């Protein structure tokens, strides 16, 4: 029948996973063995556990959920960083750690990979801090309930969870997994609440014709993107996206006005939000970065707060209401409120050089924007890449992935890898700076391994420019690499296996243009285009936003 | 006057740090500034936070202590893995994380780099699990006492500690640090307990002729290496080192019989240990690895447990006794108990069976590699030996007095060796620094070699390319033991970036025969302005006989079925 | 041969304990048996775990340290309240819990007294939050090191520690304990640091004639009481005690100017502290209560901060300096700075119903050099504070933790540790009701504790902070409770006495009865009015209310 391992494998398959990512270790080899018995899933290996985790995170952006398997302690602790990331970004990533032989608890035993103490619950306890659920499986009999609990929890809450599994029980017999349908079983919206929430919104915007819709970075987590479009079309008001919510709303929609992000919003959008009589925020995340150093806070007395599972409106809080239902209902009964849109229309709100000239930041953004199609996904790394990506016009169906809540530089590399494994057919573009690329560069080797065509724009401006614009110092300088040259190293052509990765250098617009052509044709492996630009040549947005962030960060203690 | 930052800076200088490692982030930028104000220390930057943590770890092996600075959450959480490592390896690494503005607590503020909630004590709480002390600093006034405490704790317990500093107080005035001596102030040995412990050992060994001394991996942490030599000479007994304690005892010493590691011990050693009437364990760590899958466990009745700060002997436990003091006094009082050594030599077991120089034009084999590397070992040489077959190759090498081996056998995080070798090289410029690392492990942390290139460190790197995780193949083999091959040699010019924004003098070389290996080695030694990577090609099955035997044991112990409880 | 249990027992005797407190459970029965084998120590039993813990805490005030033994979970968690208390009050109380059979870990076993889950580390983890050290012992071999470790930590840091022991290993063999001296083995003051700290203090006060000395509540933890008196006499300056430090300095010493507590200080004191050029603070704890709602904060420009193990003076911090040494060597080198004390000097019905002032007056009259007054949270804080102590008399305050009801178990534990002393307990009705059952143990062991139960019908201290129906209680015949605890005419025996006092005469008469009752405790139920409290309480209470309700500040 089933084992602890094959039970887990079946559950992962049942949730939609076609892959899981792993780094082998003696505490998880038998588990990995068991996972391999499943004929509906592949096992994908990574260089290290940080990357293994971010790879699952990128996979979950593509598939909805993901799984990573590491070894006890030496494997798990670094992965925890990625799991914290998955919590911050609302992605159900399942981390499974190998664990000690069950006989080793309360035994006076010191084990390898651990602290040198005799107890082994510290990993589990750390994990509880950064997950929606965390369970330790010490016996075969308890496996089914714990796996089911953590999986159901991850799916309902759109958050990562933790499982550890004693290495000697991986092949032990246990109960069979029931229907996949049970795993997705959530509660329906409380009818009385949904109705009142809608009625209060209609009452709220009855004498407020200037209605704006603020799209938030939790919109996808709530699976209410489609619903948001219906409402917007019915409302006929202006729709703005928060920076992190880019591509969560169709930009070719006639109601879309661009990015809201304080002083660095799209032209006119900032004024449009302050003129709005009502702001209906759809699954928003308000933090020090999205508010631009706290300079852009929404007015509470005109804000409708439509979170993924609750709605606050007209001074009443309505829990137990799914955003998708809320939006669908409101769409059907809402009247036209086009005031904010008309206003924006009435508003009245870099300079290119030739391809035979030193490459500049604005020329890169342009050529990348020209590559965008409804089948494209852009992975935007923390750095100026955030701002360049944000300024691009997205054809309906084009996606952009941001990690603006966690903001772990280096994320974009293994994430692009994981995402590509999950969406091989898409045009996958990775926009990443040299600074970030160095933390996790090696995962590009796995793109080479799996023959994943990923187009990598490596922005070599020789250091951490985004930090240069927040607060400069010697700590913003790095060792430059021959980034284009790394690809052949990863190919290893000359050793054993093989690789069709390509590394190109771009020092002018013409070169970048040719390099891009080569990248598009290279569908056999990734293509890294090393773009050379100046440290100071960044978006104007970064410079302004950076000053706000720096001011926010350093503001003096307030007497308590 | 002082600031939170410069106070920390001063304390670090005071404990003997000449560098501290860092990865910048807005939560630590002002802190880095303040640290830079103190010119008695250099600020060394790392690619990522895991390496930054292991780089400090390596530095602590070279200098006794170290410090890494990271940014909140995204920086600290991965660094925790290395910090956990410093705990398991008994190294006082000080992890300082930048932290949220102090006004953002109990404010309903969601901040970047965090979980998306409005509280920020989770990192502190996680860190308490892997440190001997962890303190958050939220105001300037509290900074002095917390800094002093963690640092004092680090030094005394020989464990890593944790500090976090609100980003807006780094540059705020605080009281000035006092005398440096106050940081090293530790209790002395309780005189009565020291004397009783020595007396009870004398009584215990009075009629136990065959006395063996087993050197443990916590010996250097206790600072008792020199005293151990004194005691060993006065005892005249057999001295064996546990696997993890290689280089912790002089191998040229006439009392040294080699490695005690169960069925994979040096010839005659396994028999000698079981024949001994008394085993004096010096700062040991008995775990599932050092015991060869629990097959080699010391006899509790014949065991004298001389720990760093306590001795259990003749059925009595004596806390508050420094190992250094214990061994120093025992040395003065002990009589010659040569029984065990006599037995060892009479075994006539000979010495480790080593291969002769291979035909230089013959395909390269594991044994040839180990031979040529061993010939590079000298008094001022240090070999960093990565988890993998490198453990066993390194274990087999004969060390001239002064030669050091660095193992991470408790934590065992593959890839540790690369950042560690960097940190160690920064702290030990006057040694020949060698790194023996497998292809599999190298891939976790390879980018830190670029920092070696950056700081022009002449590290010699033997990259063992056997196309995968051999050590795991010898425990339990599966597809998960294969990796994507790299042109490791070629990686060196990438890190140089010659023709780019800067430069580098690293060299990458390939060796497929003994002859090539020898030539590559000559080149390595001649390259003085940067690290040299020698890519050694050998077969996956071409590994030590020791690994195969050890791997079988480990596998069986890991997989043994649950016991009815 | 020793066992895990007998190893702990011997360590406890070695640190000076003559008693340990316990409440039996199936998780600790065998452990308790092993502890009983040592005849240098009595096992003392309690009504419940909170009181058992607070009993240990009170014992630690008299003996220097103590131990409490409880059963897993149901026993440990409530005791955690009293351990947290021991941490706040800087007392080395060792809490030992019974624990599951070591076979029940990682076995999928659900066990009684637990949460219904199959894991059993939650108690240990909760413990780490409120202790200086926490160790779970699962095998006999690991016992000596963990036992030695927590006990040494307790003695060093003057904080509580935690131990749990698998129920099935208590009587199993382990190494024998070495010499007791190892337990108190602590570091010495760094010489360079001690010498430097003294010199900066001399330099700091060289030109500042008006030196005041502020005595803090951690003075006893630092064991610097005797050294403080040497310093004071050598200095000749003004000496004052913060509220929680009452009796940590001889009130008959000519340098003593009384209590420093902001607008509720002794007459002249608040002004002299402001007039003083330099304030030498000996191990102070500055909190919202000791600062009178943050209204009375020391000026950091004139402040010398001498903590138990560090001194901050003239903007320099000196760690690894024992306060005892600092004061001793400072006393040997300091010259007269009398300005502060000089300044202070020239600044300044028997049958009718009973009032608070009368109770206070008669209690004060009972104070002797052999007396210890346990003062409960309530108006009792302020009544005790206002009393003049003969040199030698002691006052016990739980002013950091402030758990009402603390006083009954603490008084019991304190009396067990110091039977020779005249043990007085000042407790209000409200507080008494949380822990009143431990008076049965005073009876049981024939401890002549004199209890002044202040029956003002409700929580008056809370009345004077912020009033509401929640400050009202159900009244008891408190006096009558004594005969209930005696159980005379039932199973065992009891010599407790309960009396009612509604007038001064009735109070004085019950006090004589209390004095003549040497075979058991004496509860004197004093009837006063809810509003009939100290003026200090009304002032302090106001400042405390204001601090607590301060509006959130911005950003
Ligand atoms: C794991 C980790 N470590 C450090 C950082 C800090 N950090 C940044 C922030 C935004 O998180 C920040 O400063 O707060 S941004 C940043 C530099 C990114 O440099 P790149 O070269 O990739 O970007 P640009 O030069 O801006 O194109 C660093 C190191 C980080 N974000 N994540
Ligand atoms: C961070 C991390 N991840 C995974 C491992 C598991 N792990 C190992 C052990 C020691 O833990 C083991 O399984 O025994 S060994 C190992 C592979 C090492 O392969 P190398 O190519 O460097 O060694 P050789 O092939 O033996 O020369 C891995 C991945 C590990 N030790 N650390
Ligand atoms: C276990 C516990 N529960 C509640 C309290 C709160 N609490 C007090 C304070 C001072 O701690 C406070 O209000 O902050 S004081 C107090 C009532 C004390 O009433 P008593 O009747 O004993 O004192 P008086 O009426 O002043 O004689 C309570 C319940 C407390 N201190 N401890
Ligand atoms: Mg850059
Ligand atoms: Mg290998
Ligand atoms: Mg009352």
């Amino acid at each position: 029948s089933y084992t602890v391992g094959t039970y887990l494998a079946e559950r992962l398959v049942q949730i939609g996973l076609k892959h899981h990512f792993a780094v082998a270790g003696d505490y998880n080899l038998v588990l990995l063995d068991n996972l391999l018995l499943n004929k509906n899933m592949e096992q994908v290996y990574c260089c290290n556990e940080l990357n293994c985790g971010f790879s699952a995170e990128g996979y979950a952006r593509a598939k909805g959920a993901a799984a990573a398997v590491v070894t006890y302690s030496v494997g798990a602790l670094s992965a925890f960083d990625a799991i914290g990331g998955a919590y911050a970004e609302n992605l159900p990533v399942i981390l499974i750690s190998g664990a000690p032989n069950n006989n080793d608890h309360a035994a006076g035993h010191v084990l390898h990979h651990a602290l040198g103490k005799t107890d082994y619950h510290y990993q589990l306890e750390m994990a509880k801090n950064i997950t929606a659920a965390a369970e330790a499986i010490y016996t075969p009999e308890e496996a089914p309930a714990k796996i089911d609990h953590v999986i159901k929890t991850a799916l309902r809450e759109k958050k990562p969870v933790y499982l550890e599994i004693a290495c000697n029980i991986a092949s032990m017999p246990c109960a069979a997994p029931g229907p996949a349908s049970a795993l997705f079983n959530d509660e329906a919206s409380d009818e009385a609440s949904l109705n009142a929430a809608v009625e209060e919104t209609l009452k709220f915007i009855a004498n407020r014709d200037k209605v704006a819709v603020l799209v938030g970075s939790k919109l996808r987590a709530a699976g209410a993107e489609e619903a948001a479009v219906k409402f917007a079309d019915a409302l006929g008001g202006a729709v703005a996206t928060m920076a992190a919510a880019k591509s969560f709303f169709p930009e070719e929609n006639p109601h879309y006005i661009g990015t809201s992000w304080g002083e660095v919003s799209y032209p006119g959008v900032e004024k449009t939000m302050k003129e709005a009589d009502a702001v209906i925020a759809l699954a928003p995340v308000f933090n020090d970065y999205s508010t631009t150093g706290w300079t852009d806070i929404p007015d509470p007395k005109k804000l409708v707060l439509a979170e993924p599972r609750s709605v606050v409106v007209n001074g009443i809080r309505f829990p137990s209401v799914h955003l998708k239902d809320y939006l669908t209902r409101l769409a059907q009964k809402v009247s036209k409120k086009t005031g904010a849109l008309d206003f924006f229309k009435s508003l009245n709100a870099a300079a290119p050089a030739d391809p035979s000239a030193p490459l500049v930041n604005a020329e890169i953004a342009r050529q990348v924007e020209a590559l965008l199609t409804p089948n494209t996904t852009v992975i935007a790394e923390t750095g100026d890449s955030w701002f360049n990506a944000q300024r691009m016009k997205l054809p309906n169906g084009a996606r952009v992935e941001y990690e603006m809540q966690w903001g772990h530089i280096g994320w974009s590399v293994p994430a692009a890898f994981g995402y590509a494994v999950g969406a091989p057919e898409r045009r996958n573009i990775l926009m990443v700076g040299d600074g970030s690329f160095q933390l996790t560069a090696q995962e590009v080797a796995q793109m080479v391994r799996l023959k994943l065509p990923v187009i990598i724009f490596l922005i070599n401006n020789y250091g951490y420019t985004i930090d240069v614009m927040i607060h400069d110092g010697p700590y913003n300088n790095i060792k430059n690499w021959d980034y284009a040259g790394l690809m052949e190293v990863f190919n290893g052509n000359g050793g054993y296996d093989s690789g069709a990765g390509k590394g190109l250098k771009a020092k002018t617009g013409g070169e970048l243009a040719e390099a891009i052509k080569v990248a598009l044709a290279n569908t056999d492996g990734p293509t890294l285009i090393e773009c050379f630009i100046g440290r100071e040549d960044c978006t104007e947005e970064l410079v302004k936003w950076g000053k706000r962030v720096a001011a926010a960060n350093s503001r003096k203690p307030v007497n308590k």
